């Protein structure tokens, strides 16, 4: 059925299958210390694998990603604990600066990283505290990820398929069937994290860090691409300021493709604007204009039943939420207005 995740989750799996410093056994033993607050013996383990030489010559885009994924994992540990790990660590802000150059990503972990790039094995998964919640939270990713991947380019493909044409219905229908992902994404973390562990647990290892003379935020959900795909579906024209300082603030940490995606679409008409440009010119008399218009219509339906239910999560979770997310709710439900409106 959905038989385009597969090249995308095979990508993953090599980066996921990379050990090139060899700190499978050594990134085990962090829960430990971080349930100890043992920031002296953080900084030590890192230095039992951290490179000080410079990167092996013979690494590649895989290599380095696996490698900034490890060193990645301490980053966040040291800023939980209180400390700008650039600042505790000499010789690792470099390291850093040149694992950004070999993967054109930022010089932390990003979700990625810490997600699909992060083997799924109890005896090599990475993670900053061990607890049941984080290991839930990245399946809740690995869910939907490369489904969401596939839908981006099924996005950029039905951008160029003409609404008379009975292959956008079936195009939007394809496209819907991937996001639906999404919401299974967030009904497995309704179901299996607790809100609790995850603000006084969890949240504690994702604030930002320091290095190059900049901010770079951690590693959460909300660098998934979705926002990259509605540039493209919806949001590319809006004049929204809060909208498009949102998409900008996480464009740096998603994949470079998606980046060069996000840059092609930019200011021109998003492929709503088009779609419902070539309906009202055409007229939905046109049966396949109607179908087209309604296959789009359950497209925004989906991206609703993520983001309503991922609102409340949130909340739920706040309780024990981030403005714009509300914003984002009605900016979807004003688009998918839009489209009802055509039919
Ligand atoms: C208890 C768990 C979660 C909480 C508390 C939470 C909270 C948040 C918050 C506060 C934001 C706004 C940016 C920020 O301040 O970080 C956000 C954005 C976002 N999150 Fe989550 N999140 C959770 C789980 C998830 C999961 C499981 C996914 C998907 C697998 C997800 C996907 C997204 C996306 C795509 C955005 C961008 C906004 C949007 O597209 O509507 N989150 N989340
Ligand atoms: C959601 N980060």
């Amino acid at each position: 059925t959905l038989d385009r995740v597969g090249v995308f989750a095979a990508t993953h799996a090599a980066v996921a299958a990379s050990d090139p410093l060899q700190a499978r056994a050594l990134v085990l033993q962090l829960p430990g210390l971080n349930r100890n607050k043992d920031v002296p013996g953080i900084v030590g383990l890192l230095r039992e694998f951290l490179p000080v030489r410079g990167l092996p010559s013979g690494w590649g885009f895989v290599e380095a990603a696996a490698a900034m994924r490890d060193i990645g994992f301490f980053l966040g540990s040291l800023k939980r604990h209180g400390h700008e790990p650039a600042e505790v660590v000499p010789g690792l802000e470099p390291v850093l600066l040149d694992l950004a150059r070999a993967t054109n990503l930022p010089p932390r972990e990003t979700l990625l990283h810490v997600t699909v790039w992060n083997p799924t094995a109890a005896d090599a998964q990475r993670s900053y505290t061990g607890l049941p919640d984080e290991a839930h939270l990245l399946e809740s990713v690995r869910i939907s990820m490369a489904a969401l991947e596939a839908a981006i380019a099924l996005t950029v493909e039905l951008f160029d398929v003409s609404l008379r044409s009975p292959e956008f219905a079936q195009r939007s229908d394809e496209l819907e069937a991937y996001l639906q992902k999404m919401v299974e994404s967030i009904v497995y973390a309704y179901r299996f994290i607790s809100p609790q562990v995850f603000y006084d647990e969890l949240r504690p290892f994702y604030e930002p860090i320091r290095v190059g003379g900049q901010s770079y935020l951690g590693p959460g959900a909300v660098e998934m691409p979705l926002f990259v795909l509605e540039h493209v579906l919806w949001g590319s024209q809006s004049d929204d300021q809060t909208y498009r300082e949102f998409k900008e603030t996480y464009l740096p940490y998603v994949l470079p493709a998606y980046r060069a995606v996000y840059a092609r679409f930019s200011g021109e008409p998003a492929l709503i604007d088009r779609a419902l440009d070539e309906a009202r010119a055409v007229g939905t008399r046109d049966e396949h204009v109607r179908a087209g218009l309604t296959a789009l219509e359950r497209v925004f339906k989906v991206l609703l039943r993520f983001r309503a239910p991922h609102l409340k999560l949130a909340e739920r979770a706040y309780e024990v939420a981030p403005s714009m997310l509300g914003e984002l709710l009605t900016l979807t439900y004003a688009a998918r207005s839009r489209v009802r409106a055509a039919l």
